[PDB]
């Protein structure tokens, strides 16, 4: 099919996604892997994972737009703290781009957001999820204080994900920050490159923790290797869950196996996202609209490196059967600040719509 705005696409139903991508980019992402993009990527997961094989369909419909369609329910659960921003940013698009279901909007918006992150894959995007569902129940969203056993069981119950797929999906923490874990600081990044979809998070979680970016007393947080902040450039935060996954015998080898393996990480993330994005649906009933996902920004191709103030002596290794790679260390004796903005600065307020969540 040829769209009215002269693009040839695979299927006529794909056409409406072209102006949607343009609108998302102009309005909330600005072609950046920044705050609003990150919040939308997080929403793809919180929307999709709220499904349970054991509890049955009444517990939730998976990748179904429930967060948008019932904005006063799940966003107010404690495990969904902070999801309101992404929900309130996407509702105006649901209202305007009113041939595309809420469910499809969430998954597509995440694919568009990710495409702005250098190194990210071009996600598969299937379309045709219905615009009617139910609100999910509480307890379906993993929390950072949870054990590895609890996390792996949650993902197995949601969609049969293997531990390999779970760790693969945590490549998203390469482009991720925390606003609610510590009430005293905002935008605390999980790696030193929160605007780049690289392997730094896998490396940096394996370093010895030396302090905290804010207070020392927060649920779900453990000591960070890069805690220095100044102004709006908040220090790195480490989640208890990521730490636990990096060291648990079930997942340690998988965790380590992504260090300095960018193409493998990106391909693995793409494969697990293909499964996540269709939870609650039979993929044989969704049309392939992958050609309307924007082409992602390329990586520079550089290897992973130890940040200044760290090195191999700081590693806490847990995989007996795989050799840890030889990596360089960035020069300097003290830690560099992790910039608050993609252009290196301190200030870059994003667009935020008011709304019902
Ligand atoms: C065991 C599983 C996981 C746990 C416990 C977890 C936990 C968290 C927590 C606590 C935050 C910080 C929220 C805040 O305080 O503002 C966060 C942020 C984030 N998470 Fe995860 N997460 C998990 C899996 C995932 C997966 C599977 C994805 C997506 C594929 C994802 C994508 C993100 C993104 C992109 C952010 C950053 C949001 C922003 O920077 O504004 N997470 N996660
Ligand atoms: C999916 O459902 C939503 C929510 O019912 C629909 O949203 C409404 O969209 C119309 C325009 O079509 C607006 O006048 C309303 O204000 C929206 N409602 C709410 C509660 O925001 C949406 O149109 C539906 N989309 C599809 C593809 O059927
Ligand atoms: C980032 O900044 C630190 C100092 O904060 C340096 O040691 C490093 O070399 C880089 O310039
Ligand atoms: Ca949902
Ligand atoms: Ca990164
Ligand atoms: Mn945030």
């Amino acid at each position: 099919a040829v769209c009215p705005d002269g693009t040839r696409v695979s299927h006529a139903a794909c056409c409406a996604f072209i102006p949607l991508a343009q609108d998302l980019q102009e309005t909330i992402f600005q072609n950046e892997c920044g705050e609003d993009a990150h919040e939308v990527i997080r929403l793809t997961f919180h929307d999709a994972i709220a499904i349970s094989r054991s509890q049955g369909p009444k517990a939730g419909g998976g990748a179904d737009g429930s967060m948008l369609l019932f904005p006063t329910v799940e966003p107010n659960f404690s495990a969904n703290n902070g999801i309101d921003d992404s929900v309130n940013n996407l509702i105006p698009f649901m209202q305007k781009h009113n041939t595309i279901s809420a469910a499809d909007l969430v998954q597509f918006a995440g694919a568009v957001a990710l495409s702005n992150c250098p190194g990210a894959p071009r996600l598969e995007f299937l379309a045709g999820r219905p615009n009617k569902t139910i609100a999910a129940v509480d307890g379906l969203i993993p929390e950072p204080q949870d054990s590895v056993t609890k996390i792996l069981q949650r993902f197995e119950d949601a969609g049969g994900f293997t531990p390999f797929e779970v760790v693969s999906l945590l490549a998203s923490h390469s482009v991720a920050r925390a606003d609610k874990v510590d009430q005293t600081i905002d935008a605390a990044p999980f790696d030193s490159t929160p605007f780049t979809f690289d392997t730094q998070v896998f490396l940096e979680v394996l370093l010895k923790g030396v302090g905290f970016p804010g207070s020392a007393n927060n649920t779900g947080e453990v000591a960070s290797p890069l805690p220095l902040g100044s102004g709006s450039d908040t220090g790195e935060m480490r989640l208890q869950s990521d730490f636990a996954l990096a060291h648990d015998p079930r997942t340690a080898c998988i965790w380590q196996g992504f260090v300095n393996e960018q193409a493998f990480m990106a391909a693995s993330f793409r494969a697990a996202m293909s499964k996540l994005a269709v939870l609650g649906h039979n993929r044989n009933s969704l049309i392939d609209c992958s050609d309307v996902v924007p082409v992602p920004k390329p990586a520079t191709g550089q290897p992973a490196m130890f940040p200044a103030s760290t090195g191999p002596q700081d590693l806490e290794l847990s995989c007996p059967s795989e050799r840890f790679p030889t990596l360089t260390t960035q020069p300097g004796a003290s830690q560099s600040l992790i910039a608050h903005c993609p252009d290196g600065s301190m200030s870059c307020p994003g667009v935020q719509f008011n709304g019902p969540a």
